[PDB]
This record gives C-alpha cells, structure tokens and sequence, in this order.
C-alpha cells in the first residue's frame, strides 16, 4: 500500500522513518536531499557502500537496524514518476518551498504525502501548492514521534534514537482516509501510539511545541540566554532564575492555549485539554501533585486554577518523579536541559538554534492565519514581539553583516492567505 | 537595665543570645542547664577556660565573636537571688516544665523573663506557673531571630549562625513595656529589627514555625521520613517526591493560617499577612516570582490565588535565588535541609526529633486553647491526627517497650485551661 517511498530531507527523522517503513514492508526506498555539504557527505558514503543505520539507545535497542537506500537525488527536477509515497522529513518551515519545487505535473503517480511535523495550516498550505487535479492525499502528523540525532556528521547516515513518544495524532486531507491506518501501523512498530483524527487541523492542533515552546522560549529570559555568548547557558525547564519558568510564563501559556483553541474551533477542529495532553501524552506526575480529577477537569477550572495547575506541573517536573532515587533521596534532574545558543556558521554568520527559530516561524504563521478568522491573538503577538525585539537588538549590536539572514524580519502573510484560500475552497 | 542575666538552657540559641547580650553589656551573665551529657561537657569546657564562641556563616561572618560566661549551673540548688533577667533558651514545648522547676523562692529579684521562641498562649501559660505575687514581666519574642546550631557537641560552647531574620516581634505582659526597647537594642546588634507589639499574643501570632512546620511536617510524607530508619531521609523543603511540599500541604498551610488568624482576633490580636510575613521577614524572592502587589494584597486575594502564591513561593525557594550562580548556572540548594529522624537514646528508647515533636506539642496546646474560644480548628486537628496516627503505628511496629514516653498521647487540656483562666483574670 506504501509502494515506492521517497524520503524528502535525508536526516535523523528520515532514518528512523526508513527503518519503520522497512519493518512494515515497502517498495523501493529513495531520498531527496537538497545540495549542500551534507548531501556531498551522503553521496560519498553511499559510493563507499553506506546504508541507513538506526541505533536505538538503551531500552530502545530493538529499534536498531540497517536499510539500503535504493535511490539518492539532490535535484527535484531529476525525479522520475516512480514514487507512490513522499515523506517530508525537512523542517516544517521548508514544506511550502519543498512542495513548490517538485515537478508535480510529472509526478502523477504520487498518491500520499506525509508531513511529519505538521503545524496548524500545514496540510492546507501544502495543498495550495499542488496543481489542480493533483490526486495526492496529504497526511498531517501532529509531531515527529521520537528523539533522533545523527551522532556524527562524518558518518552521515547513522542515527541514534534515544526516546519514543507515547502518542501522536494523524489527520488526512481525504475524509475517512485509509492511508491513516497504514501509517498508524507503520509508526506503531516504534512503540508510539498513533491516534487517527477526522481532519488535518485536529492533528496539527496537537503539536506540543506550539503550546510549550511559544510561551517559554520566545520570552525575555530565554532570548537573553539564547543570544548570550559568555556565561552558563541556563536551563530550558527550570524556574527563574535558573530557567525561564515564572508565573508570567505560565500565564502566557494559558492565554496562548485559549487563543490557539479558539482558532482550532474556527477551523473545525476540537481543541485539547492542555494539562491532560501534557500529563498523558508527554510526561506524567503523581496524583498528589496533579490529581486525576484536576487533570480531567482542567478545561473548566477557571483561569487562576488553570495557571496554578500548570505551574505545579512544571515544578513537579524539575526532577523526574518516577526516576529512581539516589542514596541522598534525589531524583533525576529532568529539567536541566541546557539552552542551545547562537553560534557562527561556516560562513562566520550568527545563526539561531532551531529552538527558538522554528518556534517563532511557526507562531508567526499561526498569527497571520488567525487574522483571517478575525482572531487578534494578543498573547501570541506579544511573544512574537518579544522575540523580534531581542533579535533586532542582537543584530544592532553584532552588525547585520555578521548575522545570517534567517535572523532578519519575515512576513508570513502570503502563506497565511494561501492557507485561508485553500480552506475556503 | 537588664542587670545580671541568667540564660535558662545553654544551647545554640543561648550562645547567639549571649553574644548579643555581651555586646550590649553591663551585667553578670550566668546560665542554668539541667543535668545531662551536655551540661557535663559544658562544665568541662568552662573549667578548662573556654568561652562561648559564635561563628557567622558566609554573609553572616561579620557577626562572629566570643562571649564569656561568669557562672554556669547544672544544679538549681546553687542559685541565689542574684538575677534581674531570665532568658529562656530551652525548647518552647518545655517552657511550662522549666518555669515550674526554677527555684522561685531564691529568684525574687527577677524583673523580666524573656521567651525567645514563643507561640500563642505561651506568655499566659508561663504567667500561670509563676508563684503568687511574682512581679516578673514576661516577654514573648515571636520567633528565634536566626538559624543557629552547635556544630560539634564535643565543643558544646561553639555555635554557627547561618541565617538571620530581617524582622521579629516582641510583646510583653506589661502594657507599654520599656523592656521591649532594651531587647530591640540587644537584637539589633546582630542586624535584626525587633518590632514592639502591644500584647504578647500579637507577637506570638507571628511565630514562623507554627505556620510552616504544622502543615508541612505533621503530614504523611514528613512523618514517613522522620519515623524511618533505612531510607534516605528526604528533604524538608523540597517538592514531592523529594520532600513533603504538595498542593495539599499548601492548602493545609492556608487553611491553618485562617484558623490561627481567627484565634488571634478572638484574643484581641491583629493577624498577619502570611505571604508578606514569609517573604519580607524571613526569606524573599524576586518580583518576577512574587510581585509586590501580590504580596501586599495576599490577604484579600481569595483562596485559589493565595494557594497558588504560597506554592510559587516555596518552589521559588528550592534554590536561594539571590545566591551566586555557579559555573553551570545553578544556585545554592536552599531546600536541601535533610529530615532529622528517630534515634535511640542512652536508655535504648526511640526518641522523636524536635521537628516534629515540638511542633506537635505546640499545635496541640493551641487547639486546646482555641476550644475555650469555641473554635474547632478542623485543619489543625487534621494535622494533629496525622501525626498521632503515624506515631501510633511506629509504636505498634517497634513496640511500646522500645519507645520513650514522649511518643505517647498527651493531654493539653490542663495547660489550656490554665492559659484561659489567666487570660480571663
Ligand atoms: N528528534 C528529532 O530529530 C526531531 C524532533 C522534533 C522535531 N524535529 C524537526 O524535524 C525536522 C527535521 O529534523 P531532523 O533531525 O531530521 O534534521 P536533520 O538531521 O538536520 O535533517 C534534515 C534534512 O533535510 C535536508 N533539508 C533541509 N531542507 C531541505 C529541503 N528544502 N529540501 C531537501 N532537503 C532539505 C537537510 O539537509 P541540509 O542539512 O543540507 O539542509 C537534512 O539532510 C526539523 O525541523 C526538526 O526541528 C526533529
Ligand atoms: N535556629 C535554632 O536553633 C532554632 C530555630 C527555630 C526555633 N528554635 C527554638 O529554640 C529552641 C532551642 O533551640 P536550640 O537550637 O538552642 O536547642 P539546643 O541546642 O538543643 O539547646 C536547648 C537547651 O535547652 C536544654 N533543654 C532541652 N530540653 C530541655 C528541657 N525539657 N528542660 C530543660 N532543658 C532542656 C538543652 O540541654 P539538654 O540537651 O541537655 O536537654 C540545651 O542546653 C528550639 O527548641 C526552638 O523552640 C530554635
Ligand atoms: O523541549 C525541547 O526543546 C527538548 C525536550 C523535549 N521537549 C518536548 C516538549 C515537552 N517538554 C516537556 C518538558 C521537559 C522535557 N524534558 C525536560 N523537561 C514538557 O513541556 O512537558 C518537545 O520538544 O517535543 C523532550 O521532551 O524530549
Ligand atoms: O533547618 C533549617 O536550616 C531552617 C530552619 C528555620 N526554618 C524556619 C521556618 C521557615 N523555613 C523557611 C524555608 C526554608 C528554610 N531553609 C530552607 N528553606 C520558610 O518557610 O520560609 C523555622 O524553623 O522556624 C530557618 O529558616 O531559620
């Protein structure tokens, strides 16, 4: 049912996906990776006999396996009409560009396009770039279902998965789509539970980083760490002054969740119970910190209780409460995830890490889209402004000539308009 | 003047107080401590020429000094009518025993008696135990004004002070009492502001330990650590599962503060703003964690907001947010105070540590007193019952034969009746 599968963007995600596809059963496996150093390293490794190699860490060792790459391309114009399924394993900010760059008028054999990390509107954005009469079904996965990295860029096709998510969601541009079940089974081989939902936006609306990264890593504290050069980087999930979590950040989280939930309703998607989603889909805590009744009742609890509960959740996860205690009674320091910070690239230009650049770009699109539904998203706009002000001051200080253009101002209104047009179609 | 001053109890508190008294000066300084291993070590140290030594830790190093003791008694029979001021540095739950045991027939010259760590009703209880026609004024200090420990009990006269309160409160059984100003000056020598209040109970209602230890260390989690032998002891101010602080513990804190505040009103004393008291008088946090407007408005904020704010306060103090950051951006682990646990005494009998035996005995007396004001104090009673159940099960398991009688049910009603009769006189 998968046929021959083309992986677009041959990185960590694609290597995990490739092994899951091979466990399930598929035809030929191809990849498209745009030009660059990574593609050069891949092409030499393949010439020397390399295959895609996945290692599962620790209790995920059973994931480990090898898979042959049958075809490798860098240039979309060079694709033959030999692919039934495309899997987009590139950054989600690149989905539109990827789709616009493919020669769809001679890819009539493509039946399915899977978006692995679909933001709100991604399915619609992708469909707006397809030619009229294109028969491809577009699938939206709520987020990548694991934690995977290419360990060593010198062995470019060897990836390590260190964790697998509990649950993700899958929606389709085709009503009551059958490709959902096939991909539900494929990804279930990794241990993740895939929950099919009735529309793409219902799955896109269950992208966790939209709700968590936006309030915490677009605020003043996080940006000060991220843009800093000297001193310790600070910690992503600790409380102030060690990390960015404050009652104000939790208030931003609640208000943004309200804003996102109303957008989802206006797009025809049921929103989520934030506290239950975080506890049950991501990381749980004990009943004495978050009682089950408080978790299940969160959406009706009232703003003060909701903020208290969210603050309790993140305080309860400063350590992993289910980890073994050490001889001193301490639990694993779960919150001590260091901030990645700005770094100069090979051209000497300052670049931002994916946290927060990808998070800012996603939220900028969501706000622009929401405007079409007559939703102002003031909390979201405040977070966008915080990022923009901080990055602008960094450019002022370092000099535009020293900064990569991804730091410069963007405009998401054209993509938002394309999404809205597609949705009204 | 203070005249000649007799310290009753010569432990960590007494050593700090002795330093402050010697700075102020002008009297003989004596001490009385009941017989036992500590008194034996004290007499040995003094006989070899030792003096009282107070060291300040870190920021408090400026306080460090030495204080000479003129006389030390471990036999009240040797006391004569030489003393104008008595300073009770014994545990607050022993005040009644200690006042009954003093040789009052040879102490007719005593003009003032200071309770260094009072609690609601302590002044009245002590006055009820004085001989008829005794005209010593009794002073109640709200809380001991520092954190002080005897470092090494083989050097019983050397103490370490690691914290000093910003503010404490002082009441007197004499209206418009002039001794309050004297003690204001004495304590000011170590940097503490003493605020005189118009009655003893107003000061006693500002005993910090009563508000904090009752909800946190009479609960299930704390008692399980305290009555354990084998585990790691856990930490007094950490969140579950490393420590006892949970939203339920915070709810108990809020509800007890309400109950205690009503008792204070019925005794003609103004209650406190719990959050402002904790932040401003004891240990502060940053405005981004506790905004000044939230602190000042706490008493009118409503139960949900009050509980959220108290939780945030204790989560913000898991580290000392004003301590210097280390190389990795971490602050001092302020909450890592280990629980002291049960231990066998020199007769082989299990004894409870002062946390929570002293805290239980204080709250039991307060509840018994409140019944005379027709206040049931259900939250306080739930905390008493939690302690009683846990200790009862420990006796069940270990055997009554093996337990010191201090672990057994007590009757606070006689002392509460004496307090109430004294108040009504
Ligand atoms: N655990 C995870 O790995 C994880 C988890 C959650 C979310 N995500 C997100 O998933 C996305 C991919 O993650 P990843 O870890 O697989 O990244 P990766 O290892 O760097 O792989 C991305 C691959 O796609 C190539 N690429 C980028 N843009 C392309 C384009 N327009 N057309 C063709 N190829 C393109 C990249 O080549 P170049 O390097 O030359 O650009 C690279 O080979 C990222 O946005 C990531 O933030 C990943
Ligand atoms: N930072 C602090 O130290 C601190 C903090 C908060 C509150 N407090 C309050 O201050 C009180 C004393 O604290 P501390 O640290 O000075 O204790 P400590 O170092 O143990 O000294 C207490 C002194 O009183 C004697 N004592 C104990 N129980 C007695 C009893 N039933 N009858 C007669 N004498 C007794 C003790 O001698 P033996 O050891 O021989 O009995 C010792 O000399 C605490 O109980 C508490 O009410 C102190
Ligand atoms: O967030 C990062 O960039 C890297 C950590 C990453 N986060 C998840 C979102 C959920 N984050 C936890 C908090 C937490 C995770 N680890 C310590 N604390 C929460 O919000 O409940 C993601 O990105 O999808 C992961 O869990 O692997
Ligand atoms: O045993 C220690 O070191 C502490 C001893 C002592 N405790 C006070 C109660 C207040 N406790 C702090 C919280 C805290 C203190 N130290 C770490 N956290 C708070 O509730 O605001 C007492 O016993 O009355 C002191 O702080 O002086």
């Amino acid at each position: 049912s998968l046929g021959n599968v083309l992986l677009v963007g041959l990185g960590a995600v694609a290597i995990q996906v490739a092994l899951d596809l091979r466990r399930h059963g598929a035809g030929r496996l191809g990849a498209l990776n745009h030009p660059g150093r990574r593609s050069q390293r891949i092409a030499e490794a393949l010439a020397r006999g390399a295959c895609l190699q996945l290692e599962g860490q620790g209790q995920h060792r059973w994931l480990s396996g090898n898979a042959a790459l049958d075809v490798f391309h860098q240039d979309p114009a060079e694709l033959r009409d030999d692919w039934q399924t495309l899997v987009l394993c590139v950054p989600a900010d690149s989905y539109l560009d990827v789709v616009r760059g493919l020669p769809w008028e001679r890819l009539g054999g493509v039946r399915t396009l899977l978006l692995v990390s679909a933001f709100i509107g991604a399915n619609l954005l992708v469909r707006s770039a397809l030619p009229a009469g294109c028969q491809a079904t577009v699938l939206s996965l709520s987020s990548y279902y694991a934690a995977t990295k290419v360990i060593d860029e010198t062995q470019p096709l060897r990836a390590l998965t260190k964790a697998v998510k509990r649950r993700v969601y899958l929606g389709s541009s085709r009503p009551d789509c059958p490709a959902r079940e096939t991909w539900r089974r494929v990804l279930a081989g990794s241990g993740v539970e895939v929950v099919p939902l009735a529309t793409p936006e219902a799955a896109e609306g269950r992208n966790v980083t939209t709700y968590v990264h936006s309030p915490f890593f677009l605020g003043e504290f996080a940006l000060a760490r991220i843009l800093s050069e000297q001193g310790p980087p600070g910690f992503m999930y600790k409380l102030y002054p060690e990390g960015p979590i404050t009652p104000g950040a939790i208030g931003a989280m609640r208000r943004l969740w309200c804003e996102l939930s109303e957008l989802l309703r206006r797009m025809g998607a049921e929103p989520l119970n934030l506290l239950r989603f975080l506890n049950d889909d991501n990381y749980p805590v004990h009943e004495t910190m978050l009682p089950r009744a408080s978790i299940d009742g969160f959406a009706e609890a009232g703003a003060e209780r909701q903020e208290y509960l969210l603050f309790v959740r993140y305080a309860a996860l400063l350590v992993d409460p289910f980890s073994p205690a050490d001889e001193q009674g301490r639990h694993f320091d779960f919150s001590a995830v260091p901030f990645r910070r700005v770094s100069r690239d090979e051209d000497g230009l300052w670049r931002l890490p994916r946290v927060p650049l990808e998070d800012y770009r996603k939220l900028a699109l969501i706000v622009a889209l929401a405007a079409h539904f007559d939703l102002a998203m003031p909390q979201a706009r405040s977070l966008l402004a915080s990022y923009e002000n901080a990055v602008s001051r960094f450019i002022d200080c370092q000099g535009a000539s020293q900064c990569h253009p991804s730091l410069y101002p963007i405009d998401s209104r054209p993509a938002a308009d394309a999404i809205y047009r597609q949705w009204c179609s």
